[PDB]
């Protein structure tokens, strides 16, 4: 009668929270989803013996399509959890399966874990300026996306720092590297001309927020676009006009030039 | 020798990370400071109890101006954890004390745990339609603060939801309630008269958050304003134009009246 949302966090197997595991123990059955997002620093295997419990993963469609076929069926006459990377209902399509587990008669609850929403924190850069978000997808064939620059664009005239989402080829573990969004948002900048994001642009760099080393960089874009921030998942970030104390953190724990402390603050 | 910033989550001693709790268990020293939010589910004894350490809590002085002196000195022969509701790094000044801990040689990891930034996932409102965020804080003297105001404002006029951080005086036991911040806004409208914030604006409230059933409720301030939300810590959020999932959640999840069903695209 009760299905359980928790959250995986950020990177490995042990970024689930003690209540999520716990909880997780006792359930009847155990889902899970790697399609809104990937725990790259652990495996199906280590967070299976973990929490000591056969995983049943599921695709979009299966969640999207059949929630209500093959999770709350079991959750009518049972305890299941649903596992999801990072913390529940971050992704915007996981909420509704909450609407289906009421129309079903399922209780649910909620079992929170760290989000890289609120981990970039890391950086630096205060939680309180950060704008709208945004995710810089990869262009395919005739369409080329772009509404991801104008977040950028409107939250840096209002002083906000833009978090970019990269892209991720779930079913086939592909991460789209920081790399490859600084050139595709120059080459977006080519096309709409709006002094945007240009190679003298600071930008900051979160790899693999969650592990123990992860790798936070800080500098203008012509320094960093061929840097090698090392093994994905990578966060792209667009400050806005920076407070001193943003600057000096950057400075100190991320790398950035001197230079940011006159120019970006 | 190492410092840890490890969070402790959103309500009780088991919102800590899986990776929090194994580290702060083999710590020779830990510290925490419970200031900067209230984790309503849990006492001193329980994390204790739950990390197995004598737990030595710092005042906000005890940080700000001696964080260099009551442990860093022990950081630098020892492993040392420095524990915080939430995550340590979001709405606090704690990523300043990691440039503190570089000046004094030690260096510092940083453990996530559950923040309430992005635990408003839970009320069903898109997390990348949050703009700026900002902090209803309590008028001091003839102090009255209402840079607040001017932020949801801002969101608002750019669809954005605007999240609001409410006020705490620990030392004093005063946790500012979502009824509260919503009677200070009401004056602030009256002052600047910008059509903010009044008695049909749409609000959601969400009330220990982390616990198994939070308190979560969305309807017009005339109806909430009065409306008992339980006990604290509390967090009031002035959603911008809805999208109809976003709706359709709050409704059926938050108890919104019906009407809000019907957007005006
Ligand atoms: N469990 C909870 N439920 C509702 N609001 C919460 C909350 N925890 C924190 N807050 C809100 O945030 C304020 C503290 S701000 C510090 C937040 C903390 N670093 C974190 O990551 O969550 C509180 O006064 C309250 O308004």
């Amino acid at each position: 009668m009760v299905l359980y949302f928790i959250g995986l966090g950020l990177y490995d197997e042990r970024d689930i929270t003690v209540k999520g595991l716990e909880i997780a123990k006792k359930c009847d059955y155990v889902f899970a989803e790697f399609y809104t997002s990937l725990m790259a620093g652990t495996t199906l295997g280590r967070i299976q013996k973990l929490i000591g419990k056969e995983i049943r993963v599921l695709s979009r469609e299966d969640v999207e399509l059949n929630f209500e076929n093959i999770v709350l069926p079991l959750a009518k006459e049972n305890d299941v959890a649903f596992l999801t990377p990072g913390d529940p209902l971050v992704a915007t399509t996981h909420a509704e399966l909450r609407i289906r587990a009421k129309r079903a008669g399922v209780e649910s609850y909620v079992i929170h874990a760290p989000s890289i929403y609120s981990a970039v924190g890391i950086t630096g850069l205060h939680i309180y300026k950060f704008g709208k978000s945004a995710t810089v997808a990869y262009p395919n064939g005739n369409w080329f996306p772009t509404s991801y620059y104008d977040v950028i664009k409107e939250n840096a005239e209002r002083g906000l720092h833009t978090l970019l989402f990269l892209d991720i080829k779930a079913e086939k573990r592909m991460y789209m590297t920081a790399n490859e969004a600084m050139e595709l948002l120059l080459k977006v900048e080519d096309m709409k001309k709006g002094g945007v994001f240009t190679d003298d642009t600071l930008v900051v760099v979160l790899a693999r927020a969650g592990s123990l080393n992860p790798t936070i960089r800080a500098g203008y874009v012509k320094d960093l676009i061929r840097e090698d921030f090392g093994d994905p998942p990578h966060i792209l970030i667009v400050p806005g006009k920076l407070h001193i104390v943003e600057a000096e953190y950057l400075v100190e724990i991320a790398g950035a030039p001197r230079e940011i402390l006159r120019v970006n603050v």
